[PDB]
């Protein structure tokens, strides 16, 4: 593969200097149209051989283009904040917003390449990292990103003449082969000649940029639930107390330091999600948990890919994050109301699975709740809530809108559990016509999941 | 001062339980209306004696109220990100947005009291911390925050009968804590943000008392010639093409070397750029960046605030961009917008910009004190040169230049910027952070002066360091 860019690629001064006058003006214009459209981000990965012009070329691009609209990152030295969270988290944090450009040195490729070359991970684990990168980039691109990957190359003999290489290019070749895609190709740019390497990257950027700017029943599950299940006065008191003490104990366990906890709550309107969350929080000191109620995305969230808004709330080791509503919004209300396109929610299922697998692989304990009531129970709770003198309990116009689409929600939850209840992250369906049963089942599920993790730790 | 809350306040079980039923419903309703209005934040500070029911009480509030709408923080285990930035940054980072509540343990008071009681800081530095708190709280409340401060108390005798870094078993610990607590509380209890001293010996009294204070406070809140500095510039100054290229080259090398110097590890750099439209800020900024690798700097072009910035007090948007140690942040437009464009267009009230000068100075002092090098440029051009530049922009086919609908209007507001730049310079050109007026009619002169100033400021800083 690499021998194409070992053929001595070169550009003379006169040709290059004329090229550059027009290239830099054309980039500034495109960069400005990128800002004005505010429609998609540009991500440039900078990898390859040390001394093949990586840093020099990025410097030159910030002289040709406007650095006020470009952020350059390296991920050499992670902070404790970054290290105490899943490895993908640090990249999400620095993704450039729509209309801006982010240049990443020291990205996910450098990490996986030097880890294999330095021998800290096996062949199998590199293949996993290659396939994770492809799914990550496909999502970023599916979300609208314009993604450029540049590999700056010297040959073994070219490198030596500039006053680990072998296995580095051996493994590099495998990665590049398996992550060069029509939607996000690798551009191998020979770095021997500094005019060629800079003009070639400039031109590929301009081309790709100009081009991007010129563009425009499933009821089985829920029907099978025994919603008649309940706990009586004594069962509730005792079991609530036992499982609350059990939760406080598990989190207080030293082994919780190697883990964290994410609990997702979804369910029908008036199913009792808030009260179920409160019986969990009742077990703990509030410095032990972070509740995120998920609403319509804010401006800054809308400027980023879908999952950015959730990754930003992922807990550090020893923390507990509760999502009241979650990333499943996309396969629920967004699907039903048309806040995203069908192709968007269809790909979400696998993107969500990929997300939860990232979390799980790092040691985050993921539990997911769908609190299910029948339609008649919803109507009764809606009635009860209306006749209280509490403004918080008012049934809104949106509440009635959602209830009207009851059957669309049944089908959507069916599809969701079919496509995202995984071995790594199962869906727990909570029978919730009786709040007492629902509240204890939530606590017991969290606790079993934590115990399960401590056992798996060996 | 604490003797009021040493008399032994109690509430009986039955009176308590009755009151709580009502109180929790009224709290929940107040919390919901707060979310609905989305107009201001609620901040609750939790402080006082070990064993006085601080944590117990905050837990109970999260049973009474909806915890989904409350963030509970503590600040005495800073991360790398927090430790490499000025001490105040970490609090700004966790402020709750409008319509939410944040409850702070280990806040700025715990920090200053612990530091003094342990002998880490001297009397003068405690007094400074006290005043910084008063000023910080004032600004937050001026911006709209509802700020509660609770001091949970026990007497020495009550403590005696009853994880903090202080050893409360030592008699001296309590005595000194309460001695300094008195001085802190007297100085920082204000009509717009009182301290509430709550006796903590009785669980029922302490929880109910705090909850009642919160309800009351929340219900109430839910119901509601400086032109001679510019006229005296000599805008006739310039640099010849040859003098420019040598000097530009010399100053770029000097900057690269100063940034690479080991002494920069103790520091960071902030460069602020303001000036007339078409004054050439972009160009000056790029001749600085041309000197360095892009991994060495971060440029922030300041525009209209985003949604998440609008939900927070004014300086929050700027604090979020302050550099860690060894970093260099360039602000293309800055927090000075408040006393420039906002003042002029009326995007904020006269009270808001008048208080901004002191606020800005306090901000810049916080940065200086941590070792951040702050450089501030006003690029000055005349009306005649502006117009030449407005024509040259549009003369060119390139549509990034086209002079927009608005900055033909701003040009008819020229003497309003003169008056405003004058006031700004008078009120915020301090010993700690002076303003540099750049005579900018000649781009070449302007560019070299910007670079030279940055370089003079870094060298100066090194000369001040040990």
């Amino acid at each position: 593969m690499f021998e194409s860019a070992e053929v001595g690629h070169s550009i003379d001064k006169d040709t290059y200097e004329k090229a550059v006058i027009e290239l830099r003006e054309a980039l500034l214009e495109a960069q400005f149209e990128l800002k004005q459209q505010a429609r998609f981000p540009v991500i440039i990965l900078i990898n390859g051989i040390e001394g093949a012009g990586k840093g020099e070329t990025v410097k030159l691009l910030n002289e040709w283009m406007d650095p006020r609209l470009i952020e350059v990152q390296s991920f050499l030295r992670p902070s404790d904040e970054e290290l105490e969270r899943p490895p993908q988290w640090r990249f999400w944090r620095r993704l450039p917003p729509k209309g801006r450009t982010g240049i990443f040195f020291g990205n996910w490729y450098s990490q996986m390449l030097y880890a294999r070359v330095e021998g800290h991970i096996k062949e199998a684990k590199l293949d996993q990292a290659i396939d994770a990168a492809e799914r990550f980039e496909r999502m970023l691109c599916d979300e609208g990103a314009l993604l450029f990957k540049f590999w700056f190359h010297l040959s073994k003999k070219q490198l030596k003449e500039r006053l680990v290489y072998d296995r580095f290019v051996h493994y590099g070749e495998r990665v590049l082969r398996r992550t060069s895609r029509d939607y996000a190709p690798w551009y191998v740019v020979e770095g021997a000649d500094e005019r060629y390497r800079a003009l070639t990257v400039g031109r590929i950027l301009l081309e790709g940029l100009q081009a991007a700017l010129a563009t425009k029943d499933n009821r089985g599950l829920l029907d099978s639930l025994d919603l008649g299940q309940y706990l009586d006065k004594d069962a509730y008191k005792e079991q609530l107390a036992a499982e609350q003490a059990r939760l406080a104990g598990l989190i207080r366990d030293k082994r919780f330091r190697q883990h964290s906890l994410v609990a997702v709550f979804e369910g029908n309107d008036a199913a009792g999600k808030g009260g179920a969350i409160r019986r969990v929080t009742d077990a703990l000191d509030p410095r032990q948990y972070h509740i995120v109620p998920i609403a319509a995305p804010t401006e800054e969230e809308r400027a980023q890919p879908y999952l950015w808004r959730f990754w930003r709330h992922i807990p550090a080791r020893r923390q507990f994050t509760i999502f009241d509503r979650s990333w499943y919004g996309r396969v629920l209300v967004e699907r039903i109301e048309g806040f995203c396109a069908p192709a968007d929610w269809l790909r979400a299922y696998g993107e969500i699975n990929d997300f939860e697998e990232q979390l799980s692989e790092y040691g985050i304990i993921v539990v997911k709740f769908w609190l299910a009531i029948d339609k008649q129970t919803q109507m009764e709770r809606f009635k009860e809530r209306e006749k209280t003198p509490y403004k918080r309990y008012k049934i809104t116009e949106e509440d009635w809108r959602n209830r009207d689409k009851w059957d669309q929600y049944v089908d959507a939850v069916g599809d969701m559990v079919d496509r995202t209840s995984t071995e790594i992250a199962p869906w727990t369906l909570v029978e919730a016509n009786d709040k007492r049963f629902a509240r204890v089942k939530v606590l017991r599920t969290i606790n079993d999941a934590i115990e399960a993790a401590y056992k798996k730790d060996k």
